[PDB]
């Protein structure tokens, strides 16, 4: 097993046990300037080098049993950065530890970093940073083992303008002024469970709080505080699910982060403060299964993590699994099926749009020389999911299954694995069943490109209302347009109005009199839902609507979430309607975009 997307030292030759962080958040020169003291542990004999990952750092100095070492920084290997060669002042055996304090300084054009300026916020006052260290972005932070191979605990203390508050991955631990400068104030942060570098995040703004369980906060800025609060309300209800499917919650705490519009991603997972997209915030509660995610990395990937992120299946098609098994506990199984078939849906756009012998459409993957970004996408989410949905189905359901869960999180609990790890305890826990089990065909499953070889079962129950009316529109000519009216959304709920639009778009392009027709008789322009309207702005826009090229470009750039903003670009630059306003608008908003979403949507348009 190699990791093939970091630089440094792997596990067999030396481990990370700890670190350390001081450091400085500077706005002014847009850096983290401090020391990362990381308490590593040989795993050979004799070792006297190692090599960490690094990318876009400054190195000022590396200090170990007080004097300076020597180390070298390698040529860059594109996005994998450059490896940082340290040379240790004394050999050591095996299981000896040293602590190695290295003085750094970020990049301003950090990889894992986005940093805002007050008209970039939403108070407009102060600036603003976070953190995305997901997949290899810690080493655009800090000098470490950016592996989820070897795991570590932290402790961090960091210096912010006293006026602004820090929050980390990690249990707060005080508060005081800075006492080597008054302007600023020191934030320090204890992470006591082991955790692989990817989980390490850090915010810096003009934060508030609000207390909405018992072991929970929502943080964000002023004017969004009371509408996260209401939004994500269902957290511990949605803890207490979790707990009794995955065992207990050893975190502590689990406050959320409500970040700013450009976070690339629905949620990330940061143990302890989970972050979100505030595209969230419906004004109903309709998209907490966002929440119910994020809640089950607190076992699947935080707890079992992949060894590799060719095996980044195993962190996510679990939590997906886990995720629907929380909103089918709180909203009833024929919801768990209606949300596992739409998965399916979205396997099947994924596949179509890479195409069916794509290499990022098998479940594990191979990432060599492939920046992980690039490769990311909903296939590892949902052909992971349709795996275990179609291993519950054949061992007896999910009651059988849930038992194997829950064991698998124990059994793998602080530790990373394989995809081997996985089928071999999935053999061993099922042995009674081996004969079911060899009936699949694990190389296609696995190994093979496009749809998976068989489709579960699912239920239809509150799917069939949603297909019926597309079909209805689908099949509509002309003289049929005056027979639709606002009566046929009466009885479907948002997430059924979600899966119409998502139906629909199939099938898009539709006839412009069509779109016209439905806006004139459902209004969806009016509906801020950021799921139904991406939708239905993507079936606009396909289906050559002028009118909502404004509408397009505006949810495309007023948000980030790469969900959503890179299909909206992709569709407006295929429009020729508004092919060159859309390049303009990127080319215009690049330099304030989140740098990994500027690079996606360049690429996407073959712009730079
Ligand atoms: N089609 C498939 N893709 C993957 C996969 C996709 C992306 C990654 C890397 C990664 C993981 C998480 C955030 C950004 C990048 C690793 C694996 C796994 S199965
Ligand atoms: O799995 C999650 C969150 C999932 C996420 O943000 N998704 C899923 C596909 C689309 C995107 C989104 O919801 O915007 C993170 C990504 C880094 C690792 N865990
Ligand atoms: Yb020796
Ligand atoms: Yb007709
Ligand atoms: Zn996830």
């Amino acid at each position: 097993i190699v990791d093939t997307c970091s630089l440094a030292s792997p596990a067999s030759v030396c481990r990370t046990k700890h670190l350390h962080l001081r450091c400085s958040v500077d706005f002014t020169r847009r850096t983290l300037t401090g020391t990362a003291a990381l308490t590593v542990q040989s795993q050979e004999d004799n070792l006297r080098s190692l090599v960490l990952d690094t990318k876009d750092l400054t190195i000022e100095k590396v200090v170990i049993n007080g004097q300076e070492v020597k180390y070298a920084l390698g040529e860059r290997q594109s996005y994998k950065g450059s490896p940082m060669e340290i040379s240790l002042p004394i050999a050591l055996s095996k299981n000896q530890e040293i602590v190695i304090e290295i003085s750094f300084e970020t990049s301003p054009k950090s990889s894992a970093l986005q940093w805002l300026t007050p008209e970039q916020t939403s108070g407009k006052e102060h600036p603003y940073l976070f953190s995305q260290c997901q997949a290899i972005h810690c080493r655009a932070i800090l000098p470490c083992q950016d592996t989820p191979s070897v795991k570590l605990t932290y402790t961090a203390e960091v210096s912010v303008p006293k006026e602004l508050v820090a929050l980390m991955s990690a249990i707060r631990d005080g508060e005081t002024p800075d006492p080597e400068d008054p302007s600023r104030k020191i934030y320090k942060f204890i992470q006591k469970v082991p955790i692989p570098c990817y989980l390490i995040a850090l915010v810096v703004g003009a934060l508030e709080s609000r207390q909405i369980g018992p072991r929970t906060l929502v943080w964000s800025e002023k004017e969004q505080v009371e509408k996260s609060a209401y939004e994500f309300s269902e957290t511990e209800s949605m803890l207490k699910i979790a707990e009794d499917l995955g065992g207990p919650y050893v975190w502590g705490q689990y406050d959320l982060l409500v970040l700013p519009p450009s976070f690339p991603y629905g949620g990330m997972e940061n143990p302890c403060l989970t972050f979100v997209t505030p595209t969230l915030l419906a004004g109903d509660k309709s998209l907490s299964n966002v929440i119910a995610h994020e809640i089950s990395h607190s076992w699947t990937g935080n707890l079992v993590t992949n060894k590799t992120w060719d095996h980044f299946w195993l962190n996510e098609g679990h939590t997906v699994y886990l995720e629907r098994h929380i909103c089918g506990r709180l909203f009833g199984e024929k919801f768990r099926h209606f949300n596992a078939l739409g998965g399916w849906g979205e396997l099947q756009n994924s596949v179509k749009t890479f195409g069916e012998t794509h290499p990022f459409t098998k479940l594990v993957v191979d990432l060599t020389d492939i920046d992980p970004d690039v490769a990311y996408s909903s296939v590892p989410y949902e052909k992971g999911f349709a795996l275990l949905f179609y291993l519950e189905q054949l061992l007896g359901g999910p009651e059988i299954f849930l038992g194997f869960l829950k064991a698998y999180v124990e059994k793998f609990s602080y530790k990373s694995i394989t995809t081997d790890d996985w089928k071999d305890f999935l053999y061993s826990y099922f042995k009674d069943k081996v004969d079911v089990l060899n009936q699949v065909d694990w190389n296609a499953w696995l190994y093979s490109p496009g749809l998976p070889p068989i489709k579960p079962n699912y239920d239809m129950t509150l799917t069939n209302a949603c297909i019926a009316l597309s079909q209805r529109w689908i099949t509509a000519k002309e003289d049929d347009l005056n027979s639709f009216n606002a009566t046929d959304l009466k009885d479907l709920s948002s997430h059924q109005l979600n899966e119409f639009l998502a139906q629909t778009l199939q099938r898009a392009p539709l006839p412009l009199g069509h779109i016209k027709r439905m806006q004139e008789v459902y209004n969806f322009n009016a509906i801020n839902n950021s799921e139904i309207r991406f939708r239905w702005l993507r079936l606009c826009i396909q289906s050559k609507w002028e009118d909502a090229i404004p509408l397009a470009l505006k949810m495309a750039t007023e948000q980030g979430r790469m969900k959503f903003t890179r299909p909206l670009f992709k569709d407006l630059a295929a429009f020729d309607k508004s092919h060159d306003q859309a390049v303009r608008t990127y080319q215009e908003h690049k330099a304030s975009m989140h740098p990994v979403t500027a690079m996606l949507v360049g690429k996407d348009l073959k712009v730079d």
